[PDB]
C-alpha cells in the first residue's frame, strides 16, 4: 500500500480531517478524495459506502461494523480486499444499551417528557424497577452483544443470549442456537438485538416474536432495521402484545415522519447514534494501522469481508 | 412492641395496604394509623414523616433514609427511639445515576426531545462520548455513594470521593477529605452528592463550586436540595460554569412550577423517584423485621438516630 484515500463518505461519521490528522504517522500518506476520484495499484481507501471506482483499488476499508450494503461478490472478482470496522463499537453501543434499559428501568423518558410540561408527575407505584435481577436476552454475541452483555452482568442481570454455534459464552448465564430463538427471549424482560443483516436474520423478529414475548418487554434493536418487521412490531406495540422498545434503526433512515414509532410513550428513537463517539476517527484510526502493520508483514487482513 | 402502626404518611412512597400485607406475621398486629391517631407504651410506628404524637410511642421508624426532618432533640428527651432506613437504596439510586450519567454521555434525553417533533436530529459530533474512562467524583460514600460507585467502576468510569475520615473505599481510586472538595470536583465529568443533609452539609455546593467544576461537567444531586445554593446552580447554569445536572431532589418540593430548572436542556429533573420501586414495600419491611428483632433480644437497633 503506498497511499491512504479518505472517501468524503466519511463525513457521515466523523469529520474527515480530523480522521486523516489522526493518521499523520502512519507511514504512508493520507489524502482526502472527492467521490470523482481514480484508484489505482497502491490505493487504500477508506470509506462509508461503496463506488464502482473502488474496484481499482487494493484495498477498501469500510468506516462501519455493517458492510451489508456492499456487493463483496464484484469485490472478490475485481480482486479488491475489503475490510470492515467490527470489534470498535462494543463499549459505544453496549453503553447506549445500558442507557436504553435503565432509562426503561427508572422511567427516565416519562421524566423527561413531564420536565417539558413542568409537571411533577409521579410513576405509577408498579412501574419503576432495577435492572438488577432482570433478565436480558442478546441476539448476537459479537463486538456489539458481548458490549451488552457485559454491562447487563455487571448491573446485576440474568443474561441469555442466542448466537450461530449455541456455545457459550463469557458473562452469558445460557446460550441457545437462532432455531430457539422463541425460548431464548420468552422468559426475558429486554430483548436486544445484535446481529448483522442477512438472509437468514432479515424479518427475524415480527408477529410470533412479538406474541412470545413477555407483555411487559422491550425489544431494543441496535442492528439493521430490516432485521424487525417494523408493521408488525408497530401493530404489537398498539395491542400491547410487548410494552415498548428502543431503537436506533430502521427499515428507511432517517425515520419517516409519518411512522407510527416516534409516538409512542415506550418507544425510544435514536437516529442511528447508538456508536456515535467524539472519538471515532481514533478507533477507525487504529484499525487502518493495524492492517497497514499486517500488510507490511504480509500476514492475514483484520476483518477481512472479501 | 405489642402493636406496629403504619401512619398514613406512607402512602407518600408506597400504598399503605400493600405494606401492611408485607408486615403480617410480626408477632404483633399491623395496624393503620390516621393523623389524629393516639400512641402508647408498647406501640411502634412507621412513618415517612414527624408527628408530635409519636413521642408517646416506644418506637418510630422512618421509612426514608434520610432524618433531617424529625426532631431528634425531642425524640430524646421523650425516651422514643427513631430508626431510618438507609441501607435499603443503593440499587434504586446507583441504577438511576448510572442512568442519568449514560443519558448524558449518550446524549438520550436530546434524542427523546427530538422524538417528540418527529426530528432526525443528528449530535454535533463532539457530543456523544463514554463513560468509560471518564472522571466521577462522589461526595458521601455511604449506601447511595457505595451504589454510584460500584457502578460507575463497573462501567470502567475513573471513580474519586469524598469523605470526613479519608480511609480508602472498594472502587474508589482517590479519597479526599471534605476540605480537599475542590481538588476532587476539580478533573470530574460527573459530580454526585450523596451525603445526608446536615448543618455541615447545607449550602456545600455554591458558586465556588460550579466555579472549580469544569465547564463540560455535570452536577448529580439524589441528595437532599439544600446541599446545593439552588440559585447559585440556576446563576452557573445559565453563565456556562457547568454543562448540567441531574437533579432529584430540591429546596422546595414539588418542585414549583415556574423553577428555572425546568427549561434547560442539559438539566434532568426527577420528581424525588430515583430510589422508587415496585418493591419498597418489602425492603423496607425486611427492615422493621430485623429492628423488631433487635428489640426482642435486647440488641442496639439498627439505623438508631436517637
Ligand atoms: N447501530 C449502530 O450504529 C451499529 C454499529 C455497529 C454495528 N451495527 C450493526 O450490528 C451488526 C453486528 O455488529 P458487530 O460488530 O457486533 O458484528 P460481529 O460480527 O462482531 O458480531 C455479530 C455476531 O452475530 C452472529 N450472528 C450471525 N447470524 C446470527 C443469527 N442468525 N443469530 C444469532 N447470531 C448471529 C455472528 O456470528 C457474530 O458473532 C453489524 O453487522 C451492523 O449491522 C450497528
Ligand atoms: N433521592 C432519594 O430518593 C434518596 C433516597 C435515599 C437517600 N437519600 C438521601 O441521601 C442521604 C444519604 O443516604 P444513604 O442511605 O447513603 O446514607 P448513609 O448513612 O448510608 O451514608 C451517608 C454518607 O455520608 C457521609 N457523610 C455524612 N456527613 C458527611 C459530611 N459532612 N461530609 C462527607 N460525608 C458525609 C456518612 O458518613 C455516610 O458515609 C440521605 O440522608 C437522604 O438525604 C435520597
Ligand atoms: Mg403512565
Ligand atoms: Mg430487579
Ligand atoms: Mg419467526
Ligand atoms: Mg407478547
Ligand atoms: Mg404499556
Ligand atoms: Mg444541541
Ligand atoms: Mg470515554
Ligand atoms: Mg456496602
Ligand atoms: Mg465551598
Ligand atoms: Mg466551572
Ligand atoms: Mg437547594
Ligand atoms: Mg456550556
Ligand atoms: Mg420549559
Amino acid at each position: 500500500i503506498e497511499r491512504l484515500a479518505v472517501d468524503e463518505s466519511v463525513g457521515r461519521a466523523m469529520p474527515p480531517q480530523r480522521f486523516i490528522e489522526a493518521l499523520s504517522d502512519l507511514g504512508v500518506p493520507v489524502e482526502f478524495a472527492g467521490e470523482d476520484e481514480q484508484f489505482g495499484p497502491g490505493d487504500a481507501v477508506a470509506s462509508f459506502g461503496h463506488r464502482d471506482a473502488f474496484l481499482d483499488a487494493d484495498w477498501v476499508h469500510c468506516i462501519r461494523a455493517g458492510y451489508d450494503e456492499f456487493p463483496v461478490g464484484v469485490y472478490e472478482e475485481a480482486g479488491t480486499y475489503l475490510t470492515n470496522s467490527t470489534g470498535i463499537h462494543g463499549t459505544t453501543v453496549g453503553e447506549t444499551v445500558a442507557g436504553y434499559m435503565l432509562t426503561f428501568a427508572r422511567r427516565l423518558h416519562a421524566y423527561r417528557d413531564a420536565q417539558h410540561d413542568h409537571a411533577w408527575d409521579l410513576p405509577r407505584y408498579e412501574e419503576p424497577f432495577t435492572l438488577a435481577g432482570e433478565r436480558v436476552c442478546v441476539v448476537g454475541l459479537g463486538t456489539l452483544g458481548r458490549g451488552v452483555v457485559d454491562r447487563a452482568a455487571a448491573l446485576g442481570m440474568e443474561v441469555v443470549g442466542v448466537r450461530r454455534s449455541g456455545d457459550p459464552v463469557d458473562n452469558v448465564s445460557t446460550v441457545y442456537t437462532p432455531d430457539r430463538l422463541h425460548e431464548a427471549i420468552a422468559d426475558a424482560r429486554f430483548v436486544v438485538l445484535a446481529t448483522p443483516l442477512t438472509d437468514e436474520t432479515e424479518g427475524m423478529v415480527a408477529a410470533p416474536e412479538f406474541e412470545t414475548m413477555r407483555e411487559d418487554a422491550s425489544l431494543v434493536n441496535v442492528a439493521r432495521g430490516p432485521v424487525v418487521v417494523e408493521s408488525d412490531l408497530v401493530a404489537a406495540l398498539d395491542s400491547g402484545d410487548i410494552a415498548g422498545a428502543a431503537l436506533d434503526v430502521f427499515s428507511e433512515e432517517p425515520l419517516p415522519e409519518d411512522s407510527p414509532l416516534w409516538d409512542f410513550e415506550d418507544v425510544l428513537i435514536t437516529p442511528h447514534v447508538s456508536a456515535a463517539t467524539s472519538k471515532y476517527h481514533e478507533d477507525v484510526a487504529a484499525l487502518i494501522r493495524e492492517n497497514i502493520e499486517k500488510i507490511a508483514t504480509g500476514d492475514e487482513l483484520t476483518n477481512r469481508v472479501v
